[PDB]
């Protein structure tokens, strides 16, 4: 058992091992906060990860095996990985603490449109990781659900991760499909796809593409782009409030996005069209987009890997909390790093 150290940030106190130095605050989401640390093993910098309250509740014990056990799956380039594990506990116990160990990111996507400018060779490059990444994840089953440019850390390098959860320290719904804010329960992997496509409007543009003010003005703004649905996906929709909402609005054509995006590079527009497609079944899957000509100078098709399928199940069942901290200190005990190159 390595050495821990004892030491205050923020409000928060902190017990990380010796061999992380310099612990420098980077932000703060929801369910943890995020440091900055040196890596004397390595001699690389490392972001460390303190979940708040792990096991304060079954919704947050829950949460935490959810984020260890996904955690602990994703390996690739462009999804946030593991590089350490650890808990000052010495027993479960004295367990209730969970610290997270990833590579360290320069900044978050909307810290970076909010420069604007971004050359076109720049969405290429980004977008591509997105989708590579995004391939990875639904090749495991798993559904993000939640993408947005707080979600997506980038380097100097443009290098891009995908994250779980991003830094609090940019609405949800701006980027959400239009099925998620009509609440249909039976999500396609393609949510994720018009996410992606909100994003790509906003790194060509500079501007949020629908910036809704709640869910119903969001689902205005999506029918004056892409148009009202028509009579095939209309009787689809079993809610007559929202399908009377939806006819209720005076009826609009579909834009030319060739005129929304103009002066964009007409490749980016054509793909733009294949992932804001109101029917999900219609949208381009992220292994379909790869191969779109747009990303003709990063596609490689022997170097876009997929997933070992991910165990799931867990996700129905209702356990005591208990339960939840004991599985969870079975994944910290277990964890194998990944080797230094
Ligand atoms: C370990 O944390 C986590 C562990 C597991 C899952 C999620 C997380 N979350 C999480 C992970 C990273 C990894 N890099 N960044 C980061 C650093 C930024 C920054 O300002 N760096 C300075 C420039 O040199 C210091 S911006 C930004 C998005 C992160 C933010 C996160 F919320
Ligand atoms: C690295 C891959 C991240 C997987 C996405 C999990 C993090 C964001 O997704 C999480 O769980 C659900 C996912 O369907 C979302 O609906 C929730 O909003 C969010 O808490
Ligand atoms: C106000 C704009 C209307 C939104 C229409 C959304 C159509 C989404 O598409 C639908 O997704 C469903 C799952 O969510 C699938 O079950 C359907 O097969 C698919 O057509």
């Amino acid at each position: 058992r390595p050495t821990f150290y004892r030491q205050e940030l923020n409000k928060t106190i902190w017990e990380v091992p010796e061999r992380y130095q310099n612990l420098s605050p980077v932000g703060s989401g929801a369910y943890g906060s995020v440091c900055a640390a040196f890596d004397t093993k390595t001699g690389h910098r490392v972001a460390v990860k303190k979940l708040s309250r792990p096991f304060q509740s079954i919704i947050h014990a829950k949460r935490t095996y959810r984020e260890l056990r996904l955690l602990k799956h994703m390996k690739h380039e462009n999804v946030i990985g593991l590089l350490d594990v650890f808990t000052p506990a010495r027993s479960l116990e004295e367990f209730n603490d969970v610290y997270l160990v990833t590579h360290l990111m320069g900044a978050d996507l909307n810290n970076i449109v909010k420069c604007q400018k971004l050359t076109d060779d720049h969405v290429q490059f980004l977008i591509y990781q997105i989708l590579r990444g995004l391939k990875y994840i639904h090749s495991a089953d798993i559904i993000h659900r939640d993408l947005k440019p707080s979600n997506l850390a980038v380097n100097e390098d443009c290098e891009l991760k995908i994250l779980d959860f991003g830094l609090a320290r940019v609405a949800t719904r701006w980027y959400r499909a239009p099925e998620i804010m009509l609440n249909w329960m039976h999500y396609n992997q393609t949510v994720d796809i018009w996410s992606v496509g909100c994003i790509m409007a906003e790194l060509l543009t500079g501007r949020t593409l629908f910036p809704g003010t709640d869910h119903i003005d969001q689902l205005k703004l999506i029918l004056r782009l892409v148009g009202t649905p028509g009579a095939e996906l209309l009787k689809k929709i079993s809610s007559e409030s929202a399908r009377n909402y939806i006819q209720s609005l005076a009826q609009m054509p579909k834009m030319n996005f060739a005129n929304v995006f103009i002066g964009a590079n007409p490749l980016a527009v054509d793909l733009l069209e294949k992932m804001l497609v109101l029917d999900s079944d219609k949208r381009i899957t992220a292994a379909q987009a790869l191969a779109h000509a747009y990303f003709a100078q990063y596609h490689d098709p022997d170097d876009e890997p997929v997933a070992d399928p991910y165990d799931q199940s867990f996700e129905s069942r209702d356990l005591l909390i208990d339960e939840w901290k004991s599985l969870t200190y079975d994944e910290v005990i277990s964890f194998v790093p990944p080797p230094l190159d």
